[PDB]
């Protein structure tokens, strides 16, 4: 999904409609500074690029900890296109009986495959996302070592401890998160973005290094879609099928609380 861009301290991700026009409103928005620098598009090798801000070029050696936001992470077409007509997906089912043999359904095991949103809904339930409103995806090093193990870490003492390792005690860098993400909630509060658009399958980056530099951004919004004609979520409310609510700001809250009880041990 990414290459090196020419230009320094940039990076070009493949182009996306959806992304696209989110990343153009986000530039005249509120939320600007709390999003990559979007530059425009690009051609290379005949197809089109994103050219972004890499976030990672003001660090030395980054750790970096993706989040993705939301008690939701499919849209809701998804769900009127599982019923009329089913893609069936093998590779999901496979994982579902790694983590849990009794998971899948006896017709499921009969089809070795499942929906979309049937898979991405048991995600949710086996991690942090029904519960907490978001959940810990993956972390990266300079130390080279890569983690994506994260799968069944649900409980909201399961999250801290993460974050824990991850921060690996510099106050510098957690007050410095916290400080960000207190900013960024109060912008979302206020964002005329975030209130018409469902903001499904997004993250918030948490990067850092070893000088205690610490950046907190949105990102991904291959799937955060308008809601039509001034219709508005308030992103903490409970998602029920048709009101498109995608508890954006529950996860902000909790990991906003997660954070500063680290910060308090
Ligand atoms: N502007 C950026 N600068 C530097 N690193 C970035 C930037 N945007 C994204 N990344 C990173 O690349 C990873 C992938 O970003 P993402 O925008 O979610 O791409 P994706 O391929 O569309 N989606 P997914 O399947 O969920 O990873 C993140 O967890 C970061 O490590
Ligand atoms: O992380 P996992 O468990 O591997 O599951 C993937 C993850 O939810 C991606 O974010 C998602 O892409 P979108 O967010 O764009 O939907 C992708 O869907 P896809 O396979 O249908 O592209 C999943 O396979
Ligand atoms: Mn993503």
């Amino acid at each position: 999904s990414f290459k090196a861009a020419g230009t320094s301290g940039l990076i070009l991700k493949r182009c996306s409609e959806p992304e696209r026009y989110c990343l153009a409103r986000l530039m005249a928005d509120a939320l600007r500074g709390c999003v990559p620098a979007f530059h425009g598009v690009v051609e290379r090798d005949g197809e089109s690029y994103l050219q972004l801000q890499d976030l990672l070029d003001g660090f030395d050696g980054p750790c970096v900890l993706d989040c993705k936001m939301g008690v939701r992470t499919y849209l809701e077409e998804e769900l009127t296109k599982a019923r009329e007509r089913p893609k069936l997906r093998k590779d999901m089912y496979k994982k579902m009986l790694a983590v849990d043999p009794e998971a899948p359904t006896e017709e499921e095991h009969a089809q070795r495959a499942v929906t979309k949103p049937r898979y991405m809904q048991w995600r949710e339930g086996i991690s942090s996302s029904t519960t907490l409103g978001f959940r810990i995806e993956g972390i990266k090093k300079a130390d080279g070592s890569c983690s994506t193990d994260f799968k069944t870490t649900r409980s909201r003492e399961q999250v801290l401890r993460v974050f824990e390792e991850f921060v690996q005690g510099d106050e510098e860098v957690l007050r410095r998160y916290l400080n960000r993400l207190q900013q960024i909630r109060d912008t979302l509060e206020v964002s005329e973005f975030f209130r018409r658009h469902e903001v499904i399958g997004s993250s918030l980056l948490f990067v850092h290094d070893h000088c205690h530099r610490a950046g907190v951004w949105l990102i991904d919004f291959g799937k955060t879609t308008p809601l039509p004609d001034g219709q508005i979520l308030d992103h903490r409310r409970p998602w029920e099928e048709g009101n498109r609510e995608d508890g954006y700001l529950l996860g902000l809250d909790n990991l906003i609380g997660i954070l500063a009880s680290l910060a308090e041990r």
